[PDB]
């Protein structure tokens, strides 16, 4: 039994996983919404607030002129939210096939980038979580039925939420416990709290009002101590000495610290005008030394929300170092003692001059400070937590862009004028003990297949017989005829190897048809290093040595950087040196930065269905296709394998009951079928044109060729519009006629007659009809001189107002004195 559910978990066949496989919503969306009760049942007012709240957040980084009218921008934000939340479409799809519904009608107004679209997904979830918490609290109070003026005012006017809940928890503890302070409140001693002359609530409204609308009422005949003693004497039985006074003052403090109006005031000021200081421990005092990367924050003081908006990494440094108990990041307000005194003046302070008024003002003043100490301690932690998260988000963005630049590398092409995926000969000289360490070379063909490897034993720099190596290389290059050569290695001997290889190429005149020496490039080997020592490489090539697995990986990286990253395991991909700060992210944030980047580029590049069904390397991209995740990618390949025949058209995904409406809409344009029974093959299945735009596509072809409306209406009635694609395909004048459609006018007329906004759609329709699935990644990046160096080598503010010079000096003097003491110890 227990072993049955292990194999289910392994195969992704648990009940929970079967629901995910079956449900017609993108897998990632199902994962994201898993913790959200009633995801689809938000009120109208809430949906409205979510659009404005989100719209504002994205608006930030756009830097829109103060004059700028934000109305069309907010409508784009609304549209994206419709697509994500109501139509369950993913970012790649929205960006590919709805760009004009998230862009400004007017040229270069605004565009919601893919970055924006991912933020909107994340913020959407997060807004639904709030609404969840808000509905939980508001349903918890409406359930109580009690009519507390504070909370009723609250849900009308509206971390305030947590405070409201706590105020109900504190005040009505007994009344809800059906559905310590509470028992003191029943005690006779609580009379003394009444005698203080102003309720916690009144203080709260004083502070909210900014003036003392509720003046305290001093006890007429008695001081605090007397009132207490009168209450003790009149209750010999129950109560059993200044401790009593302390208690009254403690529980009154407590009532003050639970007031939402007081906590709200402090929260807003503290969160706007905080400063961060570093407080060291001995461990941090000696460890930095000037060598660690903290030479500009070892005595960091008075850091502002602006300082951390600009350099958000800085704080995370602080939080990790504190989790190392090397230091502790302290947040505080500019003039905290004075900020509190001021609030006391406005809220509690009396100018009555009698002894009785004096002792009561002192008593209230103490209770108020005790309460403000608690509030500040809480708010200090909230602002810290939210600053951490806020900085983790800024870093997540850059980690995602860095990883995307790695992924956004087109297959290396040796001759840009005649783009052809090259036959590859990749080499490594390993340790580089020339004449002792064999040189390893591998030959991988255009389709990505490994053909064979070589083991050159001729010493490249043989003094007596140099020509031996030259000739062997010539032989290999005549047998394989590569179009490009890729290399890399552990040390600078790899460089000498490269220089040499250039000489041998020119001497033997190994060239292109164009007479240019075949290009040699250094190849990023961060994947190759992890592959050569992997179970899957040992499994894929059971009886080859490390450096052969390493060279196969070099070639494969040249062919598709994307597929190389996409074929690492979670463990292997997370261990890459992607960004120096990536370890400051939570595993969940890191996973999201990587996954969104995968999804962006995997859908840009697409996946040929047939080639994935029976090739696991290539099928590794499937899980990142719009609509798919890890469970749907499997279920889908299994559906295809059961089919025992190749897929002939996109539409078969639905006729065969492989995909339903939604996952089909999400994915169909990113899943293609290569073009070259007869009536069963659609040519548009080899383009980035989506099935829903097929009718538009054939119309573009018909107009390109200048066909009559009688002829078009005729085919339109017949149901043979598809015939126009072949007609454009036969026609030899097709490129010039396509290129001559004025696409702006065409989108104008189209919208005018149908209301559809399809300009961007029409653009990639004409480009895809010219040449299906042209390559759209940015260029392959051969390692440049600097990176070569680092690869083979390993080598790569003290202003008194923001820097604690005094502490630095005193710590330096105590350290020196420390060294003197350590010396003496002999």
């Amino acid at each position: 039994d227990i072993y049955d559910l292990e194999d289910l978990k392994k195969n992704l066949m648990t009940e929970g996983d079967m629901k995910i496989r079956k449900t017609d919503i993108p897998e990632r969306y199902q994962e994201l919404r898993a913790g959200i009760t009633d995801y689809g049942n938000m009120s109208s007012e809430d949906q409205e607030l979510e659009r404005n709240w989100i719209a504002e957040k994205i608006s930030v980084d756009k830097n829109f002129d103060a004059n700028y009218d934000l109305t069309e921008f907010k409508e784009a934000i609304g549209n994206a939210i419709k697509f994500i939340t109501k139509e369950n479409l993913e970012v790649p799809f929205i960006y590919a096939y709805r760009r004009n519904y998230i862009s400004s009608r007017e040229k270069d107004g605004f565009l919601l980038t893919e970055d924006d679209l991912w933020d909107i997904v994340s913020l959407d979830i997060e807004f639904h979580s709030l609404v969840n918490k808000k509905d939980y609290v508001q349903r918890f109070y409406a359930e109580l039925h009690i009519d507390d003026p504070i909370v009723t005012e609250y849900f009308k006017n509206q971390n305030s939420l947590q405070d409201i809940y706590d105020y109900l928890e504190f005040k009505y503890a007994n009344e809800i416990n059906e559905m310590s302070y509470e028992k003191f409140k029943a005690s006779p001693l609580y009379q003394a709290v009444s005698d203080i002359g102003i309720s916690a609530e009144d203080v709260g409204e004083n502070i909210s009002s900014q003036h003392q609308i509720h003046p305290p009422v001093d006890h007429p005949s008695s001081k605090p101590v007397e009132v207490i003693e009168s209450i003790l004497n009149a209750n010999s039985g129950d109560l059993q000495t200044k401790l009593a006074i302390d208690t009254v003052q403690k529980y009154y403090s407590l009532e003050l610290s639970k007031n939402t109006k007081i906590r709200e005031k402090v929260r807003s000021d503290f969160s706007k005008y905080y400063l961060a200081d570093v407080v060291l421990t001995a461990k941090g005092k000696k460890e930095i030394q000037k060598g660690s990367l903290y030479e500009d924050i070892k005595y960091a003081i008075n850091r502002t929300p602006m300082h951390f908006r600009r350099d958000p990494d800085v704080f995370l440094k602080m939080v990790e170092a504190e989790s190392l108990n090397l230091l502790s990041v302290k947040l505080h307000m500019s003039s905290q003692a004075q900020y509190i005194e001021h609030l006391f003046q406005i809220a509690l302070e009396t100018t009555n001059t009698s002894d009785i008024a004096i002792e009561w003002n002192n008593f209230r003043k103490l209770a108020f400070n005790q309460a403000m100490d608690k509030i500040f301690q809480d708010i200090s932690q909230e602002v810290k937590d939210n600053l951490t998260k806020n900085c983790q988000k800024l870093v997540a963005k850059t980690v995602r862009h860095k990883f995307m630049t790695k992924l956004d590398q087109a297959p290396f092409i040796p001759n840009v004028r005649d783009p052809k995926i090259p036959k590859i000969l990749s080499l490594t000289c390993g340790q580089g003990r020339f004449g002792a360490d064999a040189i390893i070379a591998v030959y991988v063909n255009r389709k990505g297949d490994f053909i064979r490897d070589y083991k050159i034993v001729d010493n490249p720099f043989d003094k007596t017989n140099p020509e031996k190596f030259e000739d062997t290389l010539d032989n290999i290059i005549q047998s394989c005829q590569p179009n490009a050569i890729g290399i890399n290695g552990p040390n600078p001997k790899t460089q000498k190897f490269y220089k040499r290889l250039q000489e041998v190429l020119h001497k033997k005149q190994i060239v292109d048809s164009r007479g240019h020496t075949i290009p040699i490039i250094y190849v990023e080997d961060e994947v190759a290093i992890r592959y050569q020592n992997s179970e899957r490489a040992a499994q894929e090539f059971p009886n080859k040595p490390p450096l052969v697995k390493y060279c196969i990986a070099l070639a494969r990286y040249m062919h598709s950087p994307l597929l190389e990253y996409a074929n690492l395991t979670s463990e292997e991909v997370r261990s890459l040196s992607i960004h120096p700060h990536q370890n400051l992210l939570s595993s969940e944030q890191l996973s999201w930065a990587l996954e969104t980047a995968f999804v962006d580029i995997v859908n840009l590049v697409s996946v040929e269905v047939n080639k994935a069904t029976d090739n696991n390397y290539y099928a590794s991209a499937l899980k990142y296709i719009s609509g798919f995740g890890k469970r749907k990618a499997i279920d889908f390949l299994q559906s295809l394998q059961r089919l025992n025949e190749p897929l002939l058209a996109r539409q078969q995904l639905i006729t065969h009951n492989i995909l339903h409406k939604t996952i089909f809409m999400n994915s169909a344009g990113f899943l293609y079928i290569s073009w070259n029974e007869d009536l069963e093959h659609d040519q548009l299945d080899s383009t980035r044109i989506h099935p829903e735009d097929y009718h538009l596509a054939t119309k573009v072809a018909a107009d390109a060729l200048e066909y009559d409306p009688d002829t078009i209406a005729e085919k339109e009635e017949q149901g043979t519009m598809s015939e126009f694609i072949e007609l454009l395909r036969e026609d030899p004048d097709r490129r010039a006629k396509l290129e001559s459609l004025n696409l702006e006018s065409y989108a104008e007329e189209l919208e005018k007659n149908t209301g559809l906004r399809k300009l961007n759609n029409l653009n990639t329709i004409v480009l895809e009809l010219l040449d299906g699935f042209e390559e759209l990644r940015n260029d392959f990046h051969p390692l440049q001189g600097d990176e070569i160096f680092q690869s083979l080598t390993g080598e790569s503010s003290k202003d008194p107002s923001i820097w604690d010079l005094k502490q630095e000096l005193e710590d330096a003097e105590e350290e020196r004195k420390l060294m003197m003491a350590e010396a003496r110890a002999k």
